């Protein structure tokens, strides 16, 4: 009746700007940091605009997965924070090619303003596998 | 040791806007998307204002939990996402008609905009009874 | 098969301002409220600004986390939510007091709003020990 703890760390995904953990799991259950579209090697947001950031960030989200054992199919839930609500539907023509099927539940609405002046910031709730579909 | 994952899917809600499921169940635990007040047949926002969005939100989130098996009492945690802090009273108003005792866990704030330019928008967790209250 | 849940209420902390719990635990996952900066006996937001409000929001916690017999070691996730995005690095300076390793998922954003003006919110999802690290 002990649960497992686990801190995932990755090099493979950018060190965290603040006192948080890439992702924690607990059990079976993971819980994502908000991911933002930053280049693992510099720190730096990537050039090129929302669509660009939004990629980030979710490569950003499979490397920190990945660590875990886990894919893109583990994740239950997104939360999608935005700089520009005028966004949604570029966010969403990205976002769609990493969850692609059995989608994730989702929230999404725009903030004032996101870390490092990101346009973008994606959190998530994974489950590790394996899982049935039903 | 395997999960079973549901996506939960019904027309008495309005269809999702974006790439989401309108909820996740994932072995009990259940994640439904961000609720807006939205008609299910037309897609189209009440009229009427914040009060009629809150309540339209919160019909569409109990068509999501039937579907699923569960009721309001299921729900152990919302998040409120306003377009205008002034409307908290109102909100909370309308909120507790569904919620009204053993309340969920909740986080409530006004962020800058909301999809579709909706005026509120509720996101919660659910678990499928039997629940049992302690 | 029947889940427990259990309304966590504690003095120590302020009073609700809303129809929600202060944290609701189910089974062995506790879903806390977004806290505030609030002096639990007068309810009002402390003086000092952000730092102090920080401090008091994690107080607040820490005292609905240890009515469930849980502390800050048991925090998986926290969502930061400022009034002013500018005060990232003073709030990271107060949360990684109480957050001090093993550090919790964590999402941050800037906000339009907070309820009563407060310049921070924080919300949290805690498991009940014992935890084991690995």
């Amino acid at each position: 009746s002990s649960i497992i703890r686990k801190i995932i760390n990755t090099s493979k995904a950018p060190a965290a700007i603040g006192p948080y953990s890439q992702a924690v799991v607990v059990d079976r259950t993971m819980y994502v940091s908000g991911q933002l579209g930053m280049d693992p090697a510099s720190g730096q947001l990537v050039e090129g605009g929302v669509q660009a950031q939004t990629k980030q960030a979710l490569v950003n989200m499979g490397e920190i997965l990945k660590e875990a054992g886990c894919g893109y199919d583990s994740v239950v839930k997104t939360t999608v924070l935005l700089a520009d609500m005028n966004d949604f539907a570029s966010v969403n023509d990205v976002y769609k090619t990493f969850f692609s099927s059995s989608f994730p539940a989702r929230a999404a609405y725009q903030v004032a303003a996101l870390p490092r002046g990101g346009l973008v910031e994606i959190e998530a709730v994974a489950v590790l596998g394996p899982l049935t579909e039903v």
